[PDB]
């Protein structure tokens, strides 16, 4: 028996206004939400997420072969060592269904003094061909900022859920150096559906990906209406609803870090389905040098004695420990 996770939908459109109570009142709703089972759908969010799902699937279902080695990470292709996170992540047919596209902030160009600098986690966006995929670059990168956007508002609901003022994580939160990044995750229908590509968890769950914690401050996500989430629970795994109208709402662990586990970074995996979908995360990252202050909302003091991590690291770290347990993507 696998039982169904509360996933409130919460109407955020306030965080975007000046009604201040009404800003509490989704406050109090992201609290609810977070310190039960984290997840929440953020409904009235003013993206077009049907444009977003059309985009995507022109550019998946039209990239050729040659153009996916063209444009793939280092771990697909040698030659192209400064490709740690952005790029291609192929496919391996009869073993690995899954394949994507990464992409940053759009300001990380030659010019920036990150990219001078070498620093880890910062690299310039591959892009295909734009006469063979018209458009596309354009959008995405609008998508970026449109998603941007939406994210500094669920930010300021989430600051002030923890009794701070509004722009408590939305600060560190930044066009000019936000590490976060969004992918475009196709999950194909197959026949015959290889059982090399299809994990199976410990309670005999058929899984695409395995238990997880999400590395992220928060992580915004849509998905095409397709059921495929579970949220790990002390009575074992819950199923989350599938809503391909809104986005999905949870913390990572970064969240779980500076609340000294308040708010906890849900575990979850994604169950095996046979279905053509699309899975598009928005990982909330700040920038390289960010550090926020600890904090327990639990004590009368607030006092934290969790050391103040800085944001590059934990996320240098994060990546390579989710590729090592769970696999490259
Ligand atoms: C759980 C979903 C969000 C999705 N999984 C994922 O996106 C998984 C787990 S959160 N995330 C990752 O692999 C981290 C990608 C980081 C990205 N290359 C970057 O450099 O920033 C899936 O559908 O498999
Ligand atoms: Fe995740």
């Amino acid at each position: 028996s696998v039982s169904k996770a509360n996933v409130p939908k919460i109407d955020v459109s306030p965080l975007f206004g000046d009604d201040q109570a009404a800003k509490m009142r989704v406050a109090q709703q992201i609290d609810a939400a977070s310190r039960d089972t984290g997840f929440f759908y953020a409904v009235n969010h003013g993206i077009n997420v049907q444009r977003l799902s059309q985009k995507t699937k022109e550019f998946h279902m039209s990239i050729t072969p040659e153009e996916k080695w063209d444009l793939a990470i280092r771990a697909y292709n040698k030659e192209h060592q400064d490709q740690v996170r952005a790029g291609y992540y192929l496919s391996i047919p009869g073993k690995k269904a899954v394949e994507s596209f990464c992409y940053l902030n759009p300001n990380f160009t030659p010019d920036h003094p990150r990219i001078q600098a070498k620093t880890p986690t910062h690299e310039v966006n591959v892009w295909p061909d734009e006469t063979k995929h018209p458009g596309f670059q354009d959008f995405a990168e609008q998508y970026y900022w449109d998603v941007f956007g939406l994210s500094s508002a669920l930010l300021k609901g989430y600051a002030l859920a923890l009794g701070k003022e509004e722009n408590f994580f939305a600060r560190h939160f930044k066009p000019d150096d936000t590490l976060a990044s969004v992918v475009l995750i196709r999950y194909p229908y197959l026949d015959p559906y290889p059982e090399a590509a299809i994990k199976t968890a410990a309670d005999g769950t058929k899984l695409s990906f395995e238990w997880h914690e999400d590395v992220s401050l928060i992580t915004v996500l849509y998905q095409s209406n397709v059921q495929n989430l579970q949220v790990e629970t002390a009575a074992g795994y819950q199923d989350i609803e599938a809503d391909d109208t809104g986005y999905l709402i949870e913390c990572g662990s970064y969240m779980a870090h500076l609340t000294n586990n308040y708010y906890k970074a849900p575990i979850h995996r994604v169950k095996w389905v046979n279905a053509e979908r699309q899975s598009l995360p928005f990982f909330v990252n700040l920038g390289y040098d960010s550090v926020i202050d600890p904090f327990d909302p639990r004590e009368p003091n607030g006092k934290s004695d969790r050391e103040p991590l800085s944001y590059g690291d934990y996320l240098q770290n994060g990546l390579v420990s989710l590729i090592n347990k769970n696999g490259q993507t």
